[PDB]
This record gives C-alpha cells, sequence and structure tokens, in this order.
C-alpha cells in the first residue's frame, strides 16, 4: 500500500525567512502549480487508488509538489538547495518509473523546462 507522505515539518530544525525561499514559493512553485500539466505532481502518487503495486518498490525516495509546497509554507527548508533538490527528485522519479513517450514523462519534461526558466531568475 502507500507509505506515509514525506515529512512536511521538522520541530527540531530552526527556521528562517529568505528572499530565495520566498521566491521559490511565490514565483517558482506557484507558476508550476498553475501549469495545465501540474496535476499528476500536486500530491503523492496514490499507488493503491491507481493500482500501481510496484511504484513504491521502485521509487524509494518519493517527492511531489504538494509536499514541496507544504515544506515551503512550513519553513521546513533552511537552504534553498534543499528545495531545488526535492524538485530534482520529483522529476527524476518520473524518469525512473516511466518510459520514453509516456504522457507523464512528456508532462514532467514541460514542467522541468518551466522550472529551469523560473529558477534562472532566482534572486541573489
Ligand atoms: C484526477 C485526480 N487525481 C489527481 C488529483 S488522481 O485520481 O490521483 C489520479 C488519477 C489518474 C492518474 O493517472 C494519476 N496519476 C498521477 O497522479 C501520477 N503522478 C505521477 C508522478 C505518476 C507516475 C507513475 O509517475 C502517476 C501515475 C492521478
Amino acid at each position: 500500500m502507500n507509505p506515509p507522505p514525506p515529512e512536511t515539518s521538522n520541530p527540531n530544525k530552526p527556521k528562517r525567512q529568505t528572499n530565495q525561499l520566498q521566491y521559490l514559493l511565490r514565483v517558482v512553485l506557484k507558476t508550476l502549480w498553475k501549469h495545465q500539466f501540474a496535476w499528476p505532481f500536486q500530491q503523492p502518487v496514490d499507488a493503491v487508488k491507481l493500482n500501481l503495486p510496484d511504484y513504491y518498490k521502485i521509487i524509494k525516495t518519493p517527492m511531489d509538489m504538494g509536499t514541496i509546497k507544504k515544506r515551503l509554507e512550513n519553513n521546513y527548508y533552511w537552504n534553498a538547495q534543499e528545495c531545488i533538490q526535492d524538485f530534482n527528485t520529483m522529476f527524476t522519479n518520473c524518469y525512473i518509473y516511466n518510459k520514453p513517450g509516456d504522457d507523464i514523462v512528456l508532462m514532467a519534461e514541460a514542467l522541468e523546462k518551466l522550472f529551469l526558466q523560473k529558477i534562472n531568475e532566482l534572486p541573489t
């Protein structure tokens, strides 16, 4: 069945507000969230509902934009690179589990390109 979703808070970790973190939420995440192809990435893969019994056998480091959004809202991330890493993991999982030309792969590609375009303008 499904694992618990990734942690979206850490009570043991100090919190900070930064221009980069705020940009990641309000510009980067927000723009990807609203793309027509965002929906498969807005929540963890529900392998039970979707009947994908091997998904969590193959994908041991799941990640999704719903988790990333909550992490940003919760100040889970101290370093902006942590957030960027989570995006990378999310896209990479898609390329691990699926095949060239699958709908989901084409959707990930479009989102990843948009991600690159938005991160390009990450503030210093
Ligand atoms: C419409 C309502 N849903 C979304 C809110 S849904 O019912 O959960 C729903 C219905 C049908 C679906 O095909 C999905 N698919 C996915 O989400 C999804 N995402 C990723 C990253 C993958 C893989 C395998 O990489 C898959 C299969 C989700």
